[PDB]
């Protein structure tokens, strides 16, 4: 059966995604601050995780080696403030990038609990 | 054409605009500090000042002369933290008055330059 990469049609909407969440943090001063002055790697990074969390190629892991997004993100002061910010700049890039159902209601649900895991304040 | 100012509903917009910036002001401990022990005068100045901006009565300039905003900020120590608060509370308060688009874009640009520009240290 298809993976949810490929059900929403892979690496082009992965790409969408990230771009309209990126678009939306780099312009929330709640969130800014948190990240380098060059979004670019970061943002490389990102889409090359969400891609293979949901089943498409393991180049994440070639770059960066295993995820362990909680202690990557502990040098960052994340609390219900900057949790929410997040979560709201995801779902809204899920959304208007169009993703289908029922993949577009996995991502939502995955997104909700890994915002709430991060928090560390 | 017609000015933001009319665009947007005018002077009773404008009230709503400052009323949820200043609320959100007092209580930011990132900005309270700066502001004066009475907001009172400072947040009519600050109405009147936007609605001459975008198109409204030149009352401002009646009562106070020209903006010259970098040099009236120039007491108050204003670096990045500062303008980030200042950015968040104001773009906020043009999303919950209902500041239509294109009109709330217009205000938003405006507000990402200078809020940069007023910074002194
Ligand atoms: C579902 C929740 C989240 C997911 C799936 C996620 C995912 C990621 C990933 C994959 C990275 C790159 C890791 C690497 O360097 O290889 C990253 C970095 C980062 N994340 Fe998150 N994150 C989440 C929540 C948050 C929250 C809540 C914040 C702050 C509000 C945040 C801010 C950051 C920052 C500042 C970076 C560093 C970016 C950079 O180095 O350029 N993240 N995140
Ligand atoms: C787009 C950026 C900004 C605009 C358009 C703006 C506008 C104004 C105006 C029109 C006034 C009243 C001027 C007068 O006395 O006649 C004012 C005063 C003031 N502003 Fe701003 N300002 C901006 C950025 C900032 C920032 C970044 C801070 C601090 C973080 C700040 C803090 C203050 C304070 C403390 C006063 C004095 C208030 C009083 O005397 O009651 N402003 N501002």
């Amino acid at each position: 059966e298809p993976t949810i990469y490929e059900q929403i049609g892979g690496e082009a909407t992965f790409r969408r995604i990230v771009d309209i969440f990126y678009a939306r943090v780099e312009a929330d001063p709640r969130l800014r601050h948190l990240f380098p002055a060059d979004l670019e790697p970061g943002k490389e990074h990102q889409r090359l995780f969400l891609m293979q969390y949901f089943g498409g190629p393991r180049t994440y892991s070639e770059r960066r080696g295993h995820p362990r997004l909680r202690m990557r993100h502990a040098p960052f002061p994340i609390g219900p403030r900057e949790r929410d910010a997040w979560l709201e700049h995801m779902l809204a890039a899920l959304n208007e990038a169009g993703v289908p159902e029922p993949a577009r209601s996995v991502m939502e649900n995955y997104f909700r609990h890994a915002a709430q895991a991060m928090m560390n304040r």
